[PDB]
């Protein structure tokens, strides 16, 4: 092998890109690994390797705790690592992938994903009922859901890749042209990336808000799923205990056959509850926030029988802004080269790619 671009175990190899894992900063600066990361229970939501993960975070956890818990939630596929950086509080939480290749980008919050399987022409307009044939429903700068029409008159595409780019542009142009979205696209909270070599689009909202692709023509873009799953705020650890439970407890102040409790909860403004397929109490709040407390000794002692803890719990969405700022430092990406692309640097005639090469001066195995 000539130069320094690869090591093999008369062949000419231009190495354009190397395969990479993802590297992200998540969370604020800390003075110490031991400082408290969050004083509230909450969930860190992200998506990678085609899997949604929800890492539970408990009130009073340390930065060190959260780092490890990311690693433990994912079985080591996503590594929660602490790295010294700059400034007075040096410690910053990093979330880095174990693996290389495009499929390992980490998308925080919510996302919808498409798969185009044809290059047919589409016109995206307005149906005979006056409704957008395709529209994007996202959470706006004001905290309310809004509808962004997506219009597009596109002849047959030469490839699936140029079609998707076009859609991407259309969606990006719409969002940039709407007051409720202009700055969410500028600051990176809302993005629309292409993936799987052009075959797929992914809308991601790092704040975690609902995403919907609506309209008579959503299917034509290839969204199997057209809405993201609003994930529930609080779920008991245990089925509610059988028999006489006693005392008074509060949910955001509001005083109290897990059925009886459900009906009790639903009669309170901005709280909702239901019974799971496992028989468990699930409580929601409009604010994304719950504070559980016992209103008298017996209540204090009965929270465990409802599989609850005295404390505050927050939706990811409710706590994203304070606990979970994210910035990508390096994007997971496939390797790219030519005698061809691949999701790792190990290209098996065995070859490991180590560096890019300069045009007209490639690696020669001989």
């Amino acid at each position: 092998v000539t130069g320094d671009a690869l090591s093999a175990s008369d062949i000419k190899v231009d190495v354009q890109n190397l395969a990479q894992g993802d590297i992200n900063e998540l969370g604020a600066k800390f003075s110490s690994r031991d400082d408290i990361f969050s004083q509230v229970d909450t969930t860190l939501k992200f998506y990678t390797q085609n899997k949604d993960y929800a890492v539970n975070i408990k009130a009073g956890m340390t930065l060190g705790d959260v780092a490890q818990s990311i690693t433990d939630a994912t079985n080591g596929e996503v590594m929660g690592i602490v790295m010294k950086t700059g400034g007075n509080d040096p410690y910053q939480l990093m979330v880095n992938t174990k693996n290389t290749g495009e499929d390992n980008r980490v998308y925080f919050g919510s996302h919808l994903q498409s798969t185009l399987t044809n290059k047919n022409a589409l016109s995206l307009g307005v149906d005979g009922s006056g409704k957008s044939e395709v529209s994007l429903n996202l959470k706006g700068a004001d905290g309310n859901m809004h509808e962004v029409p997506i219009m597009l008159e596109l002849p047959e595409s030469a490839s699936i890749k140029q079609k998707n780019t076009a859609i991407q542009k259309a969606m990006e142009q719409a969002l940039e042209n709407d007051p409720n979205f202009k700055n969410l696209i500028a600051n990176g909270d809302i993005s629309i990336d292409t993936l799987h070599g052009g075959e797929s689009l992914i809308i991601n909202d790092r704040r975690g808000g609902n995403i919907e692709v609506k309209g008579s023509k959503a299917k034509e873009l290839g969204f199997l799923q057209t809405t993201t799953q609003e994930s529930d705020l609080l779920k008991s650890s245990r089925t509610i205990k059988e028999g006489k439970l006693e005392g008074v407890v509060s949910l955001n102040g509001q005083k109290l056959n897990t059925d009886a409790i459900i009906q009790a909860i639903n009669a309170k403004e901005g709280l909702s509850a239901f019974k799971n397929a496992e028989g468990k109490l699930v409580i929601n709040s409009k604010t994304g926030m719950l504070t559980i407390k016992g209103e008298d000794a017996l209540g204090k002692a009965s929270l465990k029988d409802l599989g609850l803890n005295a404390g505050m719990v927050q939706s990811y969405e409710a706590s994203q802004n304070t606990l979970f700022m994210s910035k990508n430092l390096q994007k997971a990406s496939d390797s790219a080269f030519t005698y061809i692309t691949r999701p790792t640097n190990e290209v098996n005639v065995n070859i490991t790619l180590e560096q890019t090469t300069e045009p007209n001066k490639p690696a020669i195995i001989s």
